[PDB]
């Protein structure tokens, strides 16, 4: 499906740390940036994510804050 | 402040659409990637954000989903 | 795209409240239940949402709280 | 308590997956729909949740995205 | 209703800024602390919120991050 | 970094429950109030959090709901 989430960034799985009900997936999205995602193990398995998979980090605009260097 | 948010991505403001109590800030983070942020107008003002300002897109890991084709 | 969001609930748009930068879409998901979604106006336009449109409410499991009668 | 969260959907617990600090509660809300909720084990215990418990899925409007085919 | 949100903080409304579809409510929770809440106008009206109302800031634990001073070297 | 998060509440760590990939940090922020935070174990470690550490509970305004009696 097509989603309203304003942030949908293509990337490659670099690591998967499995937990009890959740795991943490790291995505290399290019330009030297990586995105860490804390999601359910159910989705990590069901999506077939493993190191090297093509995927997207998907983030709703209301979940994204803005910060600055306070110099 | 140093924050627990796993995602702290440097970038430049490319647009700011102001709203009533919130506004939407778009940040170019490089590599052809842009991040859209919906935050309070009060914070857009207090941080002095305008097109061209340096900033960071800050995202908690528990807020990030994974997608595939 | 297939998403990790554990909750993907089919529904019918019943109303759309346009705001300044955000809007609120109400989805009838059947059985007398509706889901309200506060999203960007840009997304409402890009997806072509209108009253009567078929859509899905998408919710990450970590965004869902549980309640009970006390 | 009466909460501002616009989404409050009654349901029946169909499973509870206990984890280390969190667990996952699956609620059948009727009509073939289920809601999965990832919450703290402390709250799962303090709410007395069990399979078969009556409960509610509570979701802030700002946490709900819209999708289309 | 009884909720799983780990954070349920009693306070009194000190201000309400109305927007187009959302508004921002500020709660004095004591100890010199205030909580800002961005929620729908529908809920601000439906809950009868006005300056002086008793209320709660309700926050899921998974929404709360931890910060420390920059001059801390873990 | 200075953050758009409208809520930045100073407090002291009163408990740490370590989990598998997340943990739960509780902060005493004064006035008889405590704030619970579910964050990644990586961040609990990198920030050096232990009982008694000075910290801030950081919360975006759009994550805060309102309740009443
Ligand atoms: O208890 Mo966990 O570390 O969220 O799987
Ligand atoms: O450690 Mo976090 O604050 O869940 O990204
Ligand atoms: O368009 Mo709004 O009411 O400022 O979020
Ligand atoms: O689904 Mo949105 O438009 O990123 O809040
Ligand atoms: O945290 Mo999920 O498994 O993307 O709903
Ligand atoms: O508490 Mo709301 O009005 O669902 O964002
Ligand atoms: O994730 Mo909780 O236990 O509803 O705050
Ligand atoms: O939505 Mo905010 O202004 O980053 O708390």
């Amino acid at each position: 499906m097509k989603l309203s989430a304003r942030n949908q960034l293509a990337g490659k799985v670099v690591s998967i740390k499995e937990g009890a009900v959740n795991g943490i997936v790291v995505l290399d999205i290019g330009g030297g940036n990586q995105i860490s995602s804390t999601i359910s193990m159910d989705s990590i398995r069901e999506l077939g994510l493993q190191v090297g998979s093509d995927a997207y980090a998907v983030i709703k605009a209301t979940s994204v804050m803005i910060g600055i260097d306070d110099w």
